[PDB]
């Protein structure tokens, strides 16, 4: 079966083939589409034909499909399994592994610098003193004073599911947010559950608008503990406009590297219940949803007064005119600060030549139209015009229960 | 199979059940979603005569009363009879209505109950369908304070007596294709301006020409008519800040009349069923203006701003989007066209979202079209997870009929 996409922009055609590699299921069916829904312990039965799947894909890849060393590695993995109810994977596997579930990231418009991913192996990791060294050295790495580098480290897989290793924060560095009795928010309200935790875990928080937040570290199944990131390792970017020199006394500055701490990535199999990876950031993520969206610092109302926009009737399209200054500023303070940023034109061009790459070297490639869009300016970007067809492949970063849910609390 | 949709700015939870009536496919399955994808007899007809007329008798609280009974049983006389069924003029309004409130990628569904109906079904000829269509025009355009209207022609029959407006709206610009291997007018329409001229119109090779009416009655071949420029409303495109901008010289038409869908009710197909409604402010400035393969006119809208084009990340072609659509905003409301923003009406679904889910049991919505181009995430539809699925009555699209008119 053959798919065909089509951009409306351009009239190009491209035929979707790896799609039939496609195993997990999406929430939709025929009779329904949930393409705009959110979010839509394992025994050895079930564990090695993912196994094999996985090593199958690894040996194509390295051009030794059915050589020797292929099989003896399907029948060391088969018995490890059998021994051990589990495997280990190669440093050589991991690696692949870890860029392939980002190259099968169907939301990530980021992917056309999947192949170039540093690995960090942190399997041999046994505390959460360890997970701390590690961590910082990922943010070290990863940061170089400004000039980013795609980076992921990797903690020991899961067993029982009983002995988790788990970053409790949803990001490496982000901001506290506090809940104050008038009902109003002070810093991020998106991690006022977890700086709240925090607190209750010993955090002694300044309690300011922009706090970063301290580590919440899980190792093999016991209680989380706090380490503070040290300061001189994280890089932040105070926001100006080229323009508007008010915009300094907003007081707004972000932190320079996207660090996304709480998935799990799969990997033939295998779960790694904590795999920190962070790039750098497009423009819009800071500019438009962190400091523009209802829910977060929500800054559109203050930044439209200070611009003088007519802010009595929405059709003056005060709030579209100030989004756009913002996101602007972020712009320019990185750019100015050397600090790697993308806007979100140069990051969907991008991504359109890596998506058609993907079409004519694999066969495909899988996208989520509704997060590949940008969050402004959607049909002024090229990925607006795309058809895309969204479904799994394996390895994967795949979503999980934020742990103090789940957590069995040692005491 | 009860399904839950969550507004994450708001944490509201709504519960689906309409869904579980829904009948057509949606093109995606449990390996692959295409919901980016821009369109992926008697015994047939019986069926789904009943199921309409369940639910029309349903809404009228005479489900299984004898007025439903009788007039099932008649419709399921006369499909034996003469393989096809007419409809009542309640059934044909509530069908109607039913059509749009069910158009999963309509923002504007918060106004389907007010839907001015005029039934066509009595016409036979093209001239016939060019009366009707002025008519419809005049009544929707009112001046400037536009109504919401469908004019419905004839059902197909043996698909050999189709009746069709060729045009896509009834109210577009031509598009004409230049030696000098650029575009003038609306490059969306060229291919349709040509069978217009290919069938005898004289084209005034302008960039704004309103392009005449293509109407085929009964199968037959289509005839050339124009609408009376006294019945076009057209807005000229001035900023409210900017001098310069009415030298651009842009204008667009008021009405948007889309003429070339077709309309299922009760297994029924109306394959001419132009109807219209107002703008929302986005269409024109964002898509009409700013799409590259259309009027494209964001470059010399920012050379005209001074905007330093050279690098993407000064944000230029955004900042002109918003004047653009400020402008476009600006030139209908002083001129007391109707036109609505995105701001104002995606506020206005979220409600109408609330009112279906409280009081239908959900809301058929396409993220992708409900979502506006631009500002996407400071509109609350955004941050809406929406149910895509297919209900019953339905607009269809359907082939263009220069590629099925056996001449
Ligand atoms: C290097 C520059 C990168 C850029 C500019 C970028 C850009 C983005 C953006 C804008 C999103 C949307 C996230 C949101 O709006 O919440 C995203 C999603 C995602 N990215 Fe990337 N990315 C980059 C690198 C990476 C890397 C290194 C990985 C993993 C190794 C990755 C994996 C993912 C995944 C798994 C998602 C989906 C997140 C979710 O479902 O919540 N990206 N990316
Ligand atoms: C009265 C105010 C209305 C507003 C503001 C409005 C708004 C919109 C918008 C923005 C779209 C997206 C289409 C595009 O971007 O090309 C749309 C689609 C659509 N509208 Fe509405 N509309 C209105 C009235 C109506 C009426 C009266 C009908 C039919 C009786 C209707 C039926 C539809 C259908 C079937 C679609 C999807 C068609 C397609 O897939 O191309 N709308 N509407
Ligand atoms: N620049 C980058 C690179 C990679 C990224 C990976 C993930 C994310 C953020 N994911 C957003 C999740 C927020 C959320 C909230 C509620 C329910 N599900 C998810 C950003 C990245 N940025
Ligand atoms: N304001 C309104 C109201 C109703 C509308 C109904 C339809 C449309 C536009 N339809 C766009 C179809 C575009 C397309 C192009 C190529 C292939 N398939 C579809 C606007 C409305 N506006
Ligand atoms: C309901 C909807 O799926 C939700 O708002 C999505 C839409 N698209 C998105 N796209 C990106 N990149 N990031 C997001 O958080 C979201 N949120
Ligand atoms: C590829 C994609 O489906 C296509 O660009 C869609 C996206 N969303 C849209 N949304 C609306 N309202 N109108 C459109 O024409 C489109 N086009
Ligand atoms: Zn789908």
């Amino acid at each position: 079966r053959f798919l065909k996409v089509k951009n409306w922009e351009t009239d190009v055609v491209l035929t979707d083939t790896l799609h039939l590699k496609s195993t997990l299921e999406t929430g939709c069916t025929e009779h329904i589409c949930m393409g705009s829904i959110m979010l839509p312990v394992r025994t050895k039965d079930q564990l090695f034909p993912l196994a094999k799947e996985f090593l199958d894909q690894y040996y194509s890849s390295i051009k030794r499909f059915g050589s020797k060393a292929h099989m003896d590695r399907l029948e060391e993995v088969n018995k490890e399994i059998e021994s051990t109810s589990t495997y280990q994977l190669k440093d050589t596997e991991l690696i692949y592994g870890a860029k392939h579930a980002w190259r099968n990231a169907s939301r990530c418009v980021g992917r056309i610098q999947w192949s170039k991913l540093q690995v960090f192996d942190a399997r041999d990791c046994t505390t959460a003193h360890g997970m701390f060294n590690y961590i910082c050295n990922h943010v070290k790495y990863a940061t170089n004073k400004g000039n980013l580098r795609s980076a992921i480290t990797i903690f020991p897989q899961r067993t029982d599911g009983k002995h988790d290793f788990r970053v409790w924060n949803s990001q490496l560095i982000r901001y506290a947010g506090y809940k104050q009795p008038d009902g109003s928010t002070l810093g991020d309200p998106a991690n006022v559950q977890f700086t709240e935790i925090c607190i209750q875990q010993g955090w002694k928080a300044p309690r300011g608008r922009f706090d970063v937040l301290p580590l919440l570290l899980q190792a093999n199944g016991n209680d989380p503990e706090l380490f503070q990131i040290p300061p001189e390792l994280v890089l932040e970017v105070p926001i100006r406009h080229p323009k508007f020199d008010w915009f300094k006394d907003l007081g707004l500055k972000w932190y320079g590297l996207p660090a996304v701490s709480n998935m799990l990535l799969e990997i033939g199999g295998l779960e790694f219940s904590a795999c920190p990876f962070s790039g750098w950031y497009m423009g819009t993520e800071i500019g438009v949803r962190d400091y523009c969206d209802n829910s977060r610092y929500n800054i559109l109302e203050e930044v439209a007064k200070k611009m003088d926009l007519d802010m009595r009737k929405t059709s003056s399209l005060w709030k579209d005119q100030a989004l756009v200054e913002i996101n602007i500023a972020v712009l320019y303070s990185f750019q100015s600060d050397k600090v790697t940023i993308v806007d979100h034109h140069s990051a969907t061009e991008s991504f359109i030549k890596h998506m058609e790459n993907e079409y004519r070297c694999r066969g495909g490639c899988p996208a989520d139209w509704v997060w590949i869009v940008p969050p402004m300016s959607g049909s002024i970007t090229p990925v607006f015009h795309q058809e895309m067809l969204n479904y799994r492949l394996t390895p994967s970063f795949e979503y999980q229960p934020d742990p103090w849910n789940t957590h069995v609390w040692k005491g």
